[PDB]
């Protein structure tokens, strides 16, 4: 309300908006033509296997020299070696460049991408580390040619673009400490630097949304940043806002939302590519501030997990975003339900949804699971079309991380060819999933109500927590709707000890790919 | 705002204005030449230690007599013993005369005030349960010359002047329980009798500060009590409040205090003495309602401790009161950080908040509030008043680690520079209300606070990393890079209260230092 | 107990008893007249200051090039930076050498050691990371001349001596991924090399004391490493063991230890120099097995501190053997209250008789250890050949220890503000730091007030001076007799870190011995 917080809010709104990527791409032939070999500072990075390192083409590139090889022999799996290389010529006009070498494990599990971007991620950041000057730009030399999850994982590491300090408050919450990165593919990449460049910059603005606090990143705020970009790339915003979701049923939404300063808002994106798509998906994201709660872990674990609970709501909207800059063959919704809550209060509603169920709520902590079957019903019955797909993503549960873990989204779906689909997926993208139990027979008595329809959190903790919290989505589909649902449950993919990672926009941008 | 309600804290506000102790002091000397060796009523009081009891200046009071005599063979050390003296001279007009006799232990450690005015509060206050009526005055006769411990340990004593049982709430919450006490030290005492008694006010006007409850004593009504006396005693008062700290950029206590009914309140005070000041101090006090959280403790023990959230706020105030009353060579300035920290535990929870020193702060525990409304009220006092201070001084009932630490009876201090540690550990013994050092070490304390987007958290990551000085440090963060002097933060969550409430701890802690610098 | 256990316990005492330092000291001018500008293995590594780093005398020094120098620019403070350098001479041939820098902040509190030590073992550790062989000599060139606090942040530092790791475990328990270290400092040590390497050996035989589990370091076994240094440094032992303790009125310990598949003991050494003792010091260590509780802190925690329980007598123990080893002019006496606690409701509400005859009633079974402690501070204070001027008890028992004084500090609950204030000096000057809590026994006595015994086990209130509590029970067991100053170390978390056991607390007591 104050004018000092208006501006503040206006300023991150543009920030978001206007966000451009420190990643550029290119390959080791354009690299010695475009910059004649010389090195962009006096810091540059080489991941690769073991087997890669050791490829005589590493032995021809710019910076290579006894110390360097030395550094590959030196240098620990999943490790990094740094060496000086003196006489080098470089952009920055030093006297030395660090060569920072990175060994990334070829072990890789069925369920895990074969590239390790996992590792790759941590070996950049590492390797960022040493930077003192962070006005620089760094070539990272990548041996590998699996252009997706690296442009994913370089995009992750290091410093995040959202920061608040030293002063950068002041500069609506940009970064000052990130360096601008140049992946050196060997090859000419598959996907094209300005398709990767798209790629990268969604990964880093999902992290842009999920890392910045609920006072700058609010319903209002998200809102306005998607008209923002609606405005720029030319697509379709339809907003649901206020006492309007009541008037018009979407009494869940409304539910969750209604005490809070600002309004809730159910805001749907529409994006048609030219000539005749390949399928019709509709995304849903659960985007509620202050919102994070459940029986399978203890209060406080809850209250750290809370941190990223824009998670689902800035993974479907940055897909999205890609999926109009790439102009991908898909006709495409997506749904962000946007609301803030803010223990007794709520506490045995009775509420009717948009669906026509009626809901009781037993757990006021679990509202996520509500805002999101409204979602999911007005994506499958009030939009212009009736999608072949539909994909829900929400850090719903912490079950999730006991079931799939830390790396792993877990997948609940009705149809096995999608879930497999989904599946390959994360694996080409690095952005992994796991199946979770699909089996609405042993899930529908978890929700057994006196008065309403269902309960909105099962009795039993310990009966399939995060299938169960899947299959009260299931309840609101539309009956127009028949095909495919694939509910991603990411609440601990979406962050790690350095914050937010953006997973999600790269996993649904490979899953259009392949349709 | 209903009228009953409003009606209420106006009275309330002018019931701490206008408030006046029960305390008199004066020496035996003066007193023999003023009441003729009549007492002031059908109570007497005799405290003092084994030795001093057995003194023969004892049986030369006006109320000895052998079984006064006896009294003094059969008490306990630490405990009480009456009797009576029939037909003893009075001015109450009592047949009879309680003499209650209380021992004072000597056993004292290089961290206790000599004197155990701990005890001698306790003695006074079983004495004062025989009292009969509830207009006489008690006569106390202390048998040490330790005047302002005395004087702060009896202004403690006996019954609070705050109450609202039967029926004191259409009295403006002012309890009729309170007896007149009259404090005769052996010789002239070396503060002057009205200094003394500036001294005993403003310990209890701590206690009745800190013993109101929050529906009471509110962030308005602390500014107006606070603008009361500037009218009243002639200094100068400045007041930030509501969106004007926001707009100002005084993010911290505006983000605590933003939810509240009634706006949070940035209130400093400011006393420039005549001449050259022996020094330049800033007091700065938290003063934040509803407001009391960490992770050493369990939440039931928090929600006890909430209720003498006020004790930092109320220290400060009244030590600065007393600083003008007794027109001390101190140019002091006074910022009591106000606001209601009202409305859930995850609202505001992960926020980033803009300070106003410039540091962002991320807020991972939105009970630990106190602590950055202090960030932003020190910042103000070292880089917004007219002058440097050479001294800053913090108070807040803080952490639960201070319990733990120092214990109930002292004050946790963690301060940069050991001569200021040292004369304020002194102040501490001289005066009664003790201290005790925490850990300074800001390379170990640093760490704690990390944060991935803000400069800082504002609560340690690991509590069993000495918590106590890491609440301190995050407020040392927050100092201007003008101040280049000593910091003392003063944790006195537990000292302020005991069994029977507020304790009116801090205002003569203060008092005690001014006076020896 | 099992033949293969009899082996492997036998195996673990002599590894202990038979225990020898990886770490060497000499300095810069010894160093060129003995090997010549011959690195000792192809890792060198340099740590000093911001200031001392850019010294002219680095320059000079054998390993020192333009990539080194580039070194010192970009290493971060409190980091370290490594880099190759190509056909420097080294003893292992190695076609190049890894110089890796460490620049160690100059900032310290008044309560910290000035040369930062806690600095040196992490940049050391990081350095040693990047070793290839793991036997070879890694010349380690430190720019300060703080030589006590050094020798013991290197002795800390690297991977520790005990393992289980990798087969380590048919080797008594030695590790093999240890390598040895060779310190340089610029001028010639104040402390005598020979005399450093004693203080880096108790530093980390302490630590192997404290890694060790509780099924390889018991009450029996380390009374035989007690024992068997014994035969071999030449001091008298005295070992009251099992229902002897009860049969001459040590109920404290007895109660304690007696559900034990192990007897609880009472192990006394005591060790006299030759001529006149500048003072005579009583050393009391608890060393219970399974013994860690209290109110302060959640269960899940005690049992992540229960990891290191033997630090305090494991601290004493090596204390002492330095003081024999270095032959220190202090009459010395050091006992161990050692027992093991098996196996909640039992034992409680027991009202046991202590030796010094005071009564105390079990409130808590968790916090029975202060108990030990009672029982081995009145012997030492009544029961010895001499009466100490100095009771220095060391004990890891509060969690509120953590809450008070912190991670890296020890809680110094100490009557006499003179022998307050040499321990806070020994413990700035070795690095081993200590702070004090508060001393006010009038207001810790009646925490612990008894219906029907002399006192509880346990403070009524747990927000009421928790470290200081804790001393207070320890101190109503001195004799009558005692008189002198008495010194109650609480490090229940400076005992260990991140990568295990520190070693803490023989240089701490070798370095308040030297300025006695
Ligand atoms: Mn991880
Ligand atoms: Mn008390
Ligand atoms: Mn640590």
């Amino acid at each position: 309300l104050p004018k000092a917080e208006a501006k503040e809010l206006s300023a991150f709104v543009q920030s978001c908006v206007e966000y451009k990527t420190n990643v550029c791409f290119t390959d080791v032939a354009a690299y010695e033509s475009n910059q004649k070999g010389v090195l962009s500072s006096g810091l540059a990075v080489l991941v690769g296997t073991h087997k890669q390192l050791r490829d005589p083409a590493v032995q021809r590139l710019p910076f290579y020299n006894p110390a360097v090889a030395e550094a590959i022999e030196r240098v620990k799996e999943g490790g990094t070696y740094g060496v000086l290389v003196e006489g080098l010529a470089n952009a920055a006009g030093s006297k030395f460049v660090r060569v920072v070498v990175g060994e990334v494990p070829t072990k890789a599990s069925r369920n895990n991408c074969p590239a390790r971007p996992d590792v790759v991620t941590a070996l950049v950041t590492a390797a960022l580390d040493e930077v003192k000057e962070p006005n620089t730009t760094v070539d990272v030399f990548v041996l590998s040619n699996a252009v997706l999850p690296i442009a994913a994982a370089v995009a992750r590491c290091g410093k995040h673009n959202f920061s608040a300090k030293d002063g950068a408050a002041a500069a609506a919450y940009n970064s000052g400490k990130v360096s601008r990165l140049q992946v050196v593919f060997p090859e000419p990449p598959a996907i094209p630097p300005k398709d990767l460049e798209a790629v990268a910059t969604s990964t880093q603005l999902c992290q842009r949304l999920v890392d910045a606090p609920p006072n700058l990143l609010t319903t209002a705020t998200f809102t306005e940043i998607a008209q923002g970009y609606a405005k720029a790339l030319g697509f379709d915003v339809d907003v649901i806002c206020g006492d309007d979701l009541c008037e018009r049923g979407y009494g869940g939404i409304y539910s969750v939302g209604k005490a809070a300063f600002e309004a809730p808002r159910l805001v749907t994106l529409l994006y048609t590519p030219k000539g005749t798509p390949v399928k019709k998906v509709s995304l849903v994201g659960k985007g509620i501030v202050y919102d994070c709660g459940g029986l399978a872990l203890k209060p406080a674990d809850y209250m750290k997990l809370m941190k990223h609970d824009m998670g689902g709501a800035a993974a479907v909207f940055c897909g999205f975003l890609t999926a109009v800059r790439l102009q991908q063959p898909v006709q495409l919704s997506c749904t962000l339900c946007l609301a803030e809550n803010a223990k007794s209060y709520r506490n045995d509603d009775i509420i009717v949804m948009k669906s026509g169920k009626t809901v009781e709520v037993i757990n006021t902590d679990a509202e996520g699971r509500i805002v999101l079957g409204d979602g999911v019903f007005h994506a499958t019955n009030e939009l212009s079309f009736t999608p072949d797909v539909v994909i829900d993503m929400a850090t719903l549960t912490g079950a999730q991380g006991i079931a799939t873990g830390r790396h792993h989204a877990g997948l609940y779906v009705n149809e096995e060819g999608a879930e497999a689909a989904m599946l390959r997926a994360g694996r080409e993208s690095g952005e992994t999933c796991f199946p979770v139990l699909y089996c609405p027979e042993y899930h529908e008595p978890e929700f057994k109500s006196n008065h309403a329809d269902m309960t909105n959190l099962m009795e039993r903790r310990d009966n399939a927590g995060v299938s169960c919290a899947g299959y009260f989505i299931t309840t609101h589909l539309s009956p127009k709707f028949t095909g495919a649902h694939i509910h991603v449950d990411l609440a601990y993919p979406v962050f790690n000890s350095n914050g937010a990672t953006g997973f999600g926009p790269a996993l649904l941008t490979e899953y259009f790919r392949k349709l």
